[PDB]
């Protein structure tokens, strides 16, 4: 017999930052997960997660994330967890070859964003440890980073729930049951009620959002990362070694440099095998291009961190057609709010969109320009049952 304000419906790398923002508002909010985040089983993992500024995909992107990183700074200065270190982000790539690096570029123009531009050989000098041929060049941000994905969702739970914020772990939500002035969840622990509701299942929006009358395309993709022993008078975050996103002739790919001694961690952020968030094989190593994929690149680019594999995750991605995201109100309920298809590259804006989605679902409307993540545009291709 118990109402609430407001119900968050998957406390993730969203959920958890909303339920911060609307727990420091004296908002009566209940999180609901189907685990106990931070945890393994979901898309924030990891340990560590890069956040850029020069944001080439969308201008509507460089604002939240230049507000994303201040919320950051905030949340290492509320909590003991470790939250930030600027490592600076490189981004490089064949030179007039790729659409991500002169994206990166013209973003960071248009914005006056600071930045270093410099290419083949220099780059080699700058960062002893990475090799690329003469023809390559590069966009370096000093002032990105890295951040502790799973620190950031635990402090932000501890200091939601500190506030009043209540949280129910291990608890699936099954369905949902949505009337003009009110909302009401259903799970194996009891059912709940408030005025508005956010969804934000992460890899399991594509499965759950038809309990919503919502037919939208949504893909999850298996993605791994690895951590390699490497030469640590080269790799270590304490020698400035980067963090890094850069696109070669098959892919693109990413990387952080490594913290004390833990090894190079690597990404390969273009491929990924599509699965179902509830029969993924989260063992790295099953596939032969866990592990293969990752040394190719670095035996090439980054021969110095091609060592021992010291560890290795499974985690996901939730495309969309576009791989842009979904932030909005639900079509036919103006007091459910919808976070969904993150596309892989979500974690660095998830403080900026907790204070978006606390905004959508307390007033309806946000200060933050949201409208390509509109869940009306045509490129998403989304409908009603
Ligand atoms: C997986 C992965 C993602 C990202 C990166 C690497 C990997 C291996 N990096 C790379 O280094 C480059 C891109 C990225 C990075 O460094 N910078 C970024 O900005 N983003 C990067 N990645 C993407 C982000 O991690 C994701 O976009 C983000 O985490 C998505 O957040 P969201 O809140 O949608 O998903 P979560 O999984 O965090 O949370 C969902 C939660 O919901 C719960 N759940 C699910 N079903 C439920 C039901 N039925 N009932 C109640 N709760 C439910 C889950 O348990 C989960 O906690
Ligand atoms: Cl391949
Ligand atoms: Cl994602």
């Amino acid at each position: 017999s118990t109402h609430f304000d407001v119900i968050v419906v998957g406390a993730g790398s969203m959920g958890m930052a909303a339920g911060y923002q609307l727990a420091k508002q004296g908002v009566k909010t209940l999180l609901v997960d189907a685990f106990d985040p931070p945890h393994t089983n979901g898309s924030h993992h990891g340990d560590t997660r890069i956040i850029r500024h020069a944001y080439g995909e969308g201008r509507e992107y460089v604002p939240l994330a230049l507000r994303s990183q201040e919320l950051w700074y905030e949340l290492e200065k509320e909590t003991h967890h470790k939250i930030f270190t600027k490592t600076g982000v490189l981004v490089f790539g064949p030179k007039g070859e790729s659409a991500f690096v002169a994206e990166t570029m013209e973003a960071a123009k248009e914005h006056s964003l600071t930045v270093d531009l410099l290419e083949g050989d220099e780059i080699n000098k700058r960062w002893p440890g990475i090799t690329v041929p003469e023809n390559y060049n590069a966009i370096f941000e000093p002032n990105s980073g890295v951040l502790f994905s799973e620190n950031c969702i635990r402090a932000y739970r501890e200091l939601a729930e500190a506030r009043g914020a209540k949280v129910l772990t291990h608890t699936r939500v099954e369905d949902f049951d949505i009337s003009p002035d009110s909302v009401k969840i259903e799970t194996a622990n009891g059912s709940y009620t408030a005025d508005k509701l956010i969804v934000s299942m992460g890899a399991w929006n594509s499965k759950l959002l038809s309990k919503l009358n919502l037919d939208i395309p949504l893909q999850p993709y298996r993605q791994v990362v690895g951590f390699f022993e490497s030469d640590e008078s080269k790799y270590s975050n304490d020698i400035d070694f980067p963090g890094f996103m850069v696109e070669v002739p098959n892919g693109i790919y990413y990387g952080f440099p490594s913290f004390g001694g833990c090894g190079l961690k690597l990404g390969y952020h273009t491929f990924g095998q599509k699965i179902d968030p509830d029969t993924i094989n989260r063992e790295f190593g099953v596939y032969p291009e866990d592990e293969s994929n990752l040394r190719a690149f670095l035996e090439e680019y980054m021969p110095g961190a091609n060592g021992e594999l010291k560890r290795g995750a499974v985690c996901m991605y939730t495309k969309t057609l576009d791989e842009h995201f979904i932030i909005d109100l639900h079509p036919e309920h103006s007091n459910v709010v919808i976070a969904a298809g993150f596309s892989g590259h979500g974690f660095k804006f998830s403080s900026g969109v907790g204070e978006v989605l606390s905004q959508l679902a307390l007033t309806g409307k946000t200060e933050h320009d949201i409208s390509i993540f509109s869940i009306n545009r045509p490129a998403l291709k989304e409908s009603l049952q």
